């Protein structure tokens, strides 16, 4: 943690997180959900962590190179030390990533190795090849060869990612008890002291961990409560430090009563329609325009949402790690001025009395999706004068019509793997297996060809921009607004790095001052 000078901290430096449920797999190969995961990013470090920026820094690596973005080399510090006091070497992350893709492990996220290219991934994950054939080489204790099978210039972010937390050999083997309180030897900031199932985990310090001299939180009590509401209370009780979520139906009261404490950053999700860019009506560029321009997004996001999201003038959110946005032009105009532009594009694209525009808006069977449909053709009706059809099918139905392009308009959604805006900007390049609109410009592929060829940030953000103004142009999809993920913070918690777009936190960085 870093306290800036002055500051007074409380003489009893314990922490209560609220986590949603209680944590599964404390193993990083075998983890599925949010709890566990949140538990293991204090327990375990990968070659790098992720500040609240989403700017790589120092974990186990204290350097990374690569020139051509495929090959990569880390250097990893001397002092990695594993909670018994063990070093933590090159050879740990051979073994904890060959472990990740091997069959045996089944794990739920083997399939992230593939996404970050490490040289034969899938292959061992489909058990072709052996583990040991996987992209990754310790050439001695302090240097990691990495082998990608693609230039992946974004490649560093994606280690900091659970999956690739590396584990101990002699921990591990010793069984199906290797994660029990007193067992589970990790190599992050703090260690499992311990358990009562479906009631709390208790963390303390791992004193070995390098940056431990800034580690100031001495015990940190994880309590797992799959309550909506009850959760809420016990923090306003005093029981609770941090929360994660509350309902919308108390969002309100909450602004009322606990403005300072009520927070609701821009996440790394993106909510948006996308239109068929190869058949029927939503072929032609200036009917999607049309459509996109006529969706109120601050309608939307303040009146029907009203949980604290932000309209979505850009794919990538605007928070994601190294990207600076050019302003949408859309941003700054009237809908009225908007809805003028895109009737304007509706007649020029030869629909009207005599042509009318009948398109239909596809989503899955849910109350959700559902409230976010009516609303928006409701928009459609309102400001472009067109009636939009509504269906609703089952999910099995909804995937086939997503999948082989059956349909005008669907709802989608984006969760970033990463943050960094690749993981968003390449789903729309004409061959990506998540192209919902069937988008296929040679210039927007070129573009992110380029993004894969940068080794500096700024370049890349160059080429994001230059991605996100094909996609505002040519509206293959129609961003609507970006997800948020609220959280009650009491005013004595300092270092939560509330604004990280990924939600990833590590209890080192936070600190109680006197309140």
């Amino acid at each position: 943690a870093e306290v800036p000078s002055g500051t007074v901290l409380a003489e009893k430096q314990e922490l209560v997180r609220h986590i949603k449920d209680e944590p599964a797999s404390l193993d990083p190969a075998k983890a599925v959900g949010l709890p566990e995961i949140q538990v293991i990013r204090d327990l375990f470090e990968g070659l790098v962590n992720q500040n609240e920026k989403g700017e790589i820094v120092p974990g186990v690596a204290t350097q990374w190179k690569s020139n051509d973005n495929r090959i990569w080399t880390f250097t990893l510090r001397d002092n990695a030390k594993w909670a018994d006091g063990t070093p933590v070497t090159a050879q740990d992350f051979v073994y904890s990533w060959q472990r990740l893709v091997d069959p045996k492990t089944l794990s739920p996220f083997a399939w992230f190795a593939a996404l970050a290219g490490i040289n034969n991934a899938q292959a061992i994950i489909d058990g072709k090849a052996t583990p040991d054939q996987l992209g990754v080489t310790a050439v001695d204790a302090h240097t990691l060869k990495i082998q990608l099978d693609k230039p992946l210039p974004w490649f560093v972010n994606l280690t900091a990612n659970f999956a690739f937390f590396p584990v101990q050999k002699a921990n591990v083997e010793s069984g199906k008890e290797w994660t029990k309180p007193g067992n589970l030897i990790g190599n992050g900031a703090y260690v499992l002291k311990e358990r009562v199932v479906n009631e709390k985990l208790v963390v303390v310090p791992n004193t070995h961990y390098w940056d431990n001299a800034k580690t100031v939180l001495q015990k940190v009590t994880f309590l797992p409560i799959n309550q909506e509401s009850a959760a809420t209370k016990r923090y306003l009780a005093g029981d609770i430090d941090i929360t994660e979520s509350f309902p919308k139906n108390m969002y309100q009261k909450l602004l009322k009563d606990i403005p300072g404490q009520v927070y609701t950053p821009p996440q790394l999700g993106t909510y948006y329609y996308a239109f068929n860019t190869q058949k029927g009506p939503t072929a032609d560029q200036r009917v999607r325009l049309a459509l996109s321009m006529t969706i109120d997004r601050r309608l939307m996001t303040e009146k029907v949402l009203g949980t604290g999201e932000k309209p979505a003038w850009h794919f990538t959110p605007d928070v994601t790690a190294g990207f600076t946005p050019e302003p949408s032009p859309f941003e700054q105009m009237s809908q009225e001025d908007l809805n003028a532009q895109a009737k304007t594009l509706l007649s020029a694209a030869g629909y009207g009395p005599q042509k009318p525009l009948k398109l239909t808006l596809l989503y899955n069977t849910s109350e959700n999706h559902q409230k976010i449909a009516i609303a928006v053709a409701s928009m459609w009706k309102k400001n472009l004068g067109v009636d939009v059809k509504l269906q609703n099918q089952e999910w099995k139905t909804y995937i086939d019509s997503r999948n082989t392009g059956n349909f005008d308009v669907i709802r989608a959604s984006w969760v970033g793997d990463y943050n960094e805006p690749s993981t968003f900007l390449t789903l729309l390049t004409s061959t990506h297996s998540g192209n919902i609109s069937r988008f296929n410009n040679p210039a927007y592929d070129k573009v992110l060809a380029q993004a894969s060829t940068e080794n500096t940030v700024k370049a890349r953000n160059a080429d994001y921009n230059a991605a996100e103004k094909i996609l505002m142009e040519q509206a293959p999809i129609a961003p609507i607004y970006q997800y948020t993920n609220g959280r009650l913070i009491k005013p004595w918690l300092k270092g939560y790095p509330i604004n990280n777009p990924e939600d990833v936190a590590y209890s080192r960085t936070m600190y109680i001052v006197k309140h």
